[PDB]
């Protein structure tokens, strides 16, 4: 009987910093914007160069924010550089130098009075970053027992949802938002690193990788009877070796490859579609623009209705941890399509209809905060863990390249698009969110299969046997 070691629990922690890492430099830099814009503003002038237009800010702005998601894009898409070469605990070691590096350089930009400094720190650390939301779940996919692994995979999104919250406290300007110490803020993703770079040579490399990628088997059957409790695992074992003889009988996977063979084109269009399901959303919109929506709907103090809603962002993962054995995948990841269907239906509701009648405003701070709850319930956590669930071991690593990828690119291309929609249809833009997740609920329940408590040897045989 298989049980839920400190050793375990030691292992999928340490691997969550990463999450929390993510987290954390994805929500850091909203709180200092006005700061830094005036760091852009005295930077450029304490040079030979005249105050910069409303239009320069903007764009000094724009970039230090995006360039992160850049660096993020290019990062989960090189994940399969470094998994197979390195293993997956060495990965996670060796990446934190990207992560130590670009904090410093976010650290100290303001001593050395460069934007480029800051600039290239976001884009450093967008990089390590795109390689750890790759990392996480494939270690952690890879260690766990079948039976906990949804759960066990829902820990790498709360790492993200208390990386954020932590990011949103610590902006606030009587902690580390202030004009002083805002370089600390962004430095501060240091520290989590150092912590993780020191555990992680006691954490075990994948079993799954020992046994079948590099054909250990005897280790790898004694890092799983220590890191379960049992000397009982000769069900695990055999499936790996499955796993094993399949993979030496199939060609090495390209990320083409994965598009070109009928029975991983399935497992990776499902993939991709559950990312774009999560982004697609309108997460990014709502959490930015939160502030001022919330603002525009009379909250007084709108900031911490926004830390409200990183709490409320917190709780629900939570929720989704302790539902996702029992409930599945299929269940948690529609219900949260649905519901937030609902939440972005009615934001553009009690948008229009606001200045008219009464209460909607207190109708609309609802509609963002249950939103974020739906949220949390599926779509936040599922697609992030899925992925390594849809492929055995062999097409794992450049199935996680392409999905996470995608889910970065489509997070860009939110950030990007969405201004100029709102600008066009205002509170009717929401509509367009409404819109994908509709769509999505319906690919859910029509085309993606439960993967709760089943093998990837099991999973990946019913892709095969749908191919024929
Ligand atoms: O502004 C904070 C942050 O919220 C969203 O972050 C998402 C993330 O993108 C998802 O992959 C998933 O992990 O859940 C997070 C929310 O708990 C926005 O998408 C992100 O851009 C934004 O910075």
């Amino acid at each position: 009987t298989q049980k839920v070691t400190p050793a375990l629990i030691f292992a999928i922690t340490v691997a969550t910093i990463g999450s929390f890492q993510f987290g954390y430099n994805t929500g850091v830099i909203n709180a200092p914007e006005k700061i830094i814009k005036e760091f852009i503003t005295k930077t450029l002038t304490d040079k030979g160069n005249a105050p910069p237009s409303e239009v320069l800010l903007t764009s000094l702005w724009s970039l230090s924010v995006a360039i992160f998601s850049v660096g993020g894009m290019i990062g989960s898409f090189s994940v399969g550089l470094f998994v197979n070469r390195f293993g997956r605990r060495n990965s996670m070691l060796i990446v934190n130098l990207l992560a130590v590096t670009g904090g410093c350089f976010m650290g100290l930009c303001k001593v050395a009075k460069s934007v480029e400094m800051l600039i290239l720190g976001r884009l450093v650390i967008g990089l390590f970053c795109g390689l750890c939301t790759g990392f996480v779940p494939m270690y952690i996919g890879e260690i766990s027992p079948t039976a906990l692994r949804g759960a066990f995979g829902t820990l790498n999104q709360l790492g993200i949802v208390v990386g954020i919250l932590v990011a949103q406290i610590f902006g606030l300007e009587f902690i580390l938002g202030s004009e002083e110490l805002w370089p600390l803020l962004l430095g501060f993703t240091i520290l989590p690193a150092i912590l993780q770079s020191a555990a992680l040579p006691f954490c075990p490399e994948s079993p799954r990788f020992l046994l079948i990628n590099r054909k250990e088997e005897e280790n790898a059957k004694q890092i799983l009877q220590r890191l379960w409790g049992t000397q009982d695992v000769s069900q695990d074992i055999q499936e790996m070796k499955d796993e094993s003889a399949r993979m030496s009988q199939e060609k090495q996977v390209t990320v083409l490859e994965l598009f070109r063979v009928s029975s991983y084109r399935q497992p990776i269009i499902i993939s991709i579609v559950l990312q774009l399901s999560q982004q697609l959303s309108g997460i990014n919109a709502v959490f930015y623009y939160s502030t001022g929506i919330f603002k525009d709907a009379g909250v007084q103090e709108p900031i911490y209705a926004t830390i409200g809603a990183g709490v409320v962002n917190t709780i629900f993962t939570v929720v989704s941890l302790f539902l996702v054995e029992r409930a599945g995948r299929r269940t948690l990841h529609m219900i949260g399509l649905g519901g937030m269907a609902f939440c972005s239906t009615l934001m553009t509701v009690s948008l229009l209809l606001k200045d008219n009648y009464n209460g909607m405003s207190f109708v609309c701070i609802g509609a963002i905060l249950v939103f974020v709850a739906f949220f949390e319930i599926g779509p936040g956590p599922i697609p992030w863990f899925i992925v390594a669930e849809l492929f055995s071991q062999g097409p794992r690593p450049a199935a996680m390249a392409v999905a996470g990828c995608s889910n970065w690119t489509s997070n860009f291309l939110v950030g990007l698009l969405f201004p100029s929609a709102a600008h066009y249809l205002g509170a009717y833009v929401f509509i367009i969110f409404t819109g994908f997740l509709i769509t999505f609920l319906a690919f859910t329940f029509f085309k993606v299969p439960e993967t709760r408590g089943r093998t990837f040897e099991d999973i990946t045989r019913a892709f095969e046997g749908q191919a024929h």
